[PDB]
């Protein structure tokens, strides 16, 4: 859940 998120924040 909101792994996309925590994915962009953590690359971006």
């Amino acid at each position: 859940s909101r792994s996309e998120l925590i994915v962009h924040q953590r690359l971006f």
